[PDB]
């Protein structure tokens, strides 16, 4: 095994037994026709590894909207392209069921994650993210029962690899999850998402409570801009979050590898799929490249 195994002990996600924070980058919605398919390539993964010094990539598979996995198996193929490349490159890779409604498609999630666990669960690289961003729904009554069903299905095949579970309110309410944690399975962490224009110390305080209640967090998506993925790059608030992640050994992936005309995109419209120069990178992209490159200092 050429990368260390990911596990959880108390409020820390460990890599080969070590508490630390790793950094990387999320792909956009995989959905056919949404414009960002062209970045789901081995070339792009290699460039993130070499030039961003990324440790993690996140493959964000659309599920239930037009063009998503429920309608079009090509979404899975794009995920596989990135997973295979991450394994070959000795990067961690998150397989993200990129839904806001996963409780409505429990059987389909189970079947997908069983397939992924069969294909990939003996690789230490692979991490499962079973529910991107629940909405304003109950942790105990809606998310938790979905999550226990999917986790049990994964764990029957793949006993060890990390599973990360979304939390209420766009993966903000990690404190609610921490009040009724998933104790019946090992190596479970919980999702925290922030955007620097929208979520400030109040959300850090909720995350701090969650960790001090005993659960481990993984910041599988965050942006430099506003929560809608557009707006001004907010350096000072981004940097306050980065300091909080480094202090608390929380790993993270930035939104997003995309050339869509919105502030969160790493690259300008029509940029090449890899090899990005500073003119190819957006204001966010240039700043994120510096954060991820220097993360290991
Ligand atoms: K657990
Ligand atoms: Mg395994
Ligand atoms: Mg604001």
């Amino acid at each position: 095994m050429d990368v260390p195994a990911v596990s959880v002990s108390g409020n820390q996600v460990l890599f080969g037994g070590q508490a630390k924070s790793l950094a990387g980058n999320s792909f956009f919605w995989s959905n056919t026709g949404w414009g960002q398919e062209r970045f789901y390539t081995a070339e792009t993964v290699r460039w993130l590894k070499s030039d961003f010094k990324a440790s993690i990539v996140r493959a964000s598979m659309g599920v239930d909207d037009e063009g998503g996995y429920l309608e079009d198996a090509s979404n899975k193929t794009r995920i596989e392209t990135v997973v295979d490349a991450a394994i070959a490159e000795d990067l961690y890779v998150i397989i993200d069921w990129h839904s806001h409604h996963a409780e409505d498609y429990r059987a389909e999630s189970i079947a997908f994650f069983e397939e992924m666990a069969r294909k990939y669960g003996n690789n230490n690289h692979v991490i499962y993210e079973i529910y991107n961003e629940p909405l304003q729904i109950s942790w105990s009554n809606t998310i938790k029962p979905y999550a226990e069903a999917v986790i049990g299905a994964i764990r029957a095949i793949d006993p060890d690899n990390l599973i990360i579970v979304g939390t209420p309110s766009w993966s903000q309410d990690v404190d609610a999850a921490s009040n009724d944690p998933i104790t019946s399975y090992s190596n479970i962490a919980y999702t925290l998402h922030f955007y620097a224009g929208t979520h400030q110390q109040w959300l850090r305080d909720k995350a701090t409570t969650a960790m001090n209640n005993g659960i481990a967090l993984f910041a599988t998506e965050w942006g430099t801009v506003d929560a809608d993925g557009d707006g001004a790059v907010n350096r000072s608030e981004t940097n306050a979050w980065m300091d909080f992640f480094k202090q608390n050994n929380i790993s993270h992936a930035n939104w997003v590898i995309s050339d869509k005309a919105e502030g969160s995109s790493l690259v300008n419209p029509n940029a090449p799929v890899s090899g990005w120069s500073s003119s190819d990178l957006t204001e966010s992209g240039n700043f994120v490249r510096d954060i991820v490159r220097n993360w290991g200092a």
